[PDB]
């Protein structure tokens, strides 16, 4: 073990090795820290209270797994993971090292001026970070541009911050279907891809059922081969109970925009997730034709999520989670 050092920060203790340097608060509780051993910034994250209840300690141990097995150039992964605890019996604390990247993408967004090859490259790292996530068996299910990290050259990473939102949500997340297919996500990359063509919000809904309203508005009514799927008594007995909507033609929303990026988000926003265009899909289509590689499209290692299922004792999560502390192995 290297030797740590604690430092007070907005009311916050930090118990950190000697290695990162220069701290300084962020953000959750996150500092910027540059690091001796790379000579690189990173952030540095504490997390706050992590075996508090079961909840919390399933989470902390997801996030643990979940960062611990992310390798991927356009998702956020774990560059460190450390405890000051010398032991189990005296572990508490659980502190997250990741690259730090300067804006969100919403700094980006409303201010700057993208270019069609600007939304090529940011769109086009999304659906690649999102084949390898959906690869693994993970759904985001809350993709928006809070949870994407740019650098200054525009390099893009994909994460979770995590807990308006709402603007990027698929419609049956926000009906709360419960049986959610990956292509959710997909949804999600239509909305920030066509604000980042017009510079606004497609569905700024005001709240739950304005932001359906709006929907609608776009994709029309549910047609009757998607009706015909719904389960429910009055999930689909109220059909058009807002209208009978015709569907937009994005042609018409997007004046002046690519055809071939008005192409891809008519595939991405469709209302039926079956009928939705997957992220390694959406990569080979002629949109990406200056960026796509498909040798360099990688998809991730096996994931057991198992776990996800288990209901254990805060004190069985907390030693799990010890466990991945004390297994983790550094990037080269
Ligand atoms: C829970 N979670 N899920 C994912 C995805 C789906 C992108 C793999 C990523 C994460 N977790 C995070 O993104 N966590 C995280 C950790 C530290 C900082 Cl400073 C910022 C964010
Ligand atoms: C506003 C009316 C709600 C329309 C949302 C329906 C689109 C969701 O997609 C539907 O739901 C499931 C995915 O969760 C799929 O398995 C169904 O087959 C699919 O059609």
């Amino acid at each position: 073990r290297p030797t740590f050092y604690r430092q007070e920060l907005n009311k916050t203790i930090w118990e950190v090795p000697e290695r990162y340097q220069n701290l300084s608060p962020v953000g959750g509780s996150v500092c910027a820290a540059f690091d001796t051993k790379t000579g690189l910034r990173v952030a540095v994250k504490k997390l706050s209270r992590p075996f508090q209840s079961i909840i919390h300690a399933k989470r902390t141990y997801r996030e643990l797994r979940l960062l611990k097995h992310m390798k991927h150039e356009n998702v956020i992964g774990l560059l460190d993971v450390f405890t000051p605890a010398r032991s189990l019996e005296e572990f508490n604390d659980v502190y997250l090292v990741t690259h730090l990247m300067g804006a969100d993408l919403n700094n980006i967004v409303k201010c700057q001026k993208l270019t069609d090859d600007h939304v090529q490259f940011l769109i086009y790292q999304i659906l690649r970070g999102l084949k390898y996530i959906h690869s693994a068996d993970i759904i985001h299910r809350d993709l928006k541009p809070s949870n994407l990290a740019v650098n200054e050259d525009c390099e893009l990473k994909i994460l979770d911050r995590g807990l308006a939102t709402r603007w990027y949500r698929a419609p049956e997340i926000m009906l709360n279907w419960m049986h959610y297919n990956q292509t959710v996500d997909i949804w999600s990359v239509g909305c920030i891809m066509a604000e980042l063509l017009t510079g606004r919000t497609l569905f700024p809904g005001t709240d739950h059922i304005d932001q359906l309203k709006l929907i609608l508005r776009l994709v029309g009514t549910p047609g009757a081969e998607l009706l015909k799927k719904i389960s429910s008594e009055s999930a689909r007995n109220y059909i058009q109970s807002l209208t009978q909507m015709p569907k937009m033609n994005f042609a018409n929303v997007f004046i002046g925009a690519n055809p071939l990026a008005v192409d891809l988000l008519e595939k991405m926003l469709v209302l039926d997730s079956d009928k939705r265009i997957t992220a390694a899909q959406a990569l080979a289509h002629a949109y990406f034709a200056q960026y796509h590689d498909p040798d360099d499209e990688p998809v991730a290692d096996p994931y057991d999520q198992s776990f996800e299922s288990r209901d254990l004792l805060i004190d069985e999560w907390k030693s799990l989670t010890y466990d991945e502390v004390i297994s983790f192995v550094p990037p080269p």
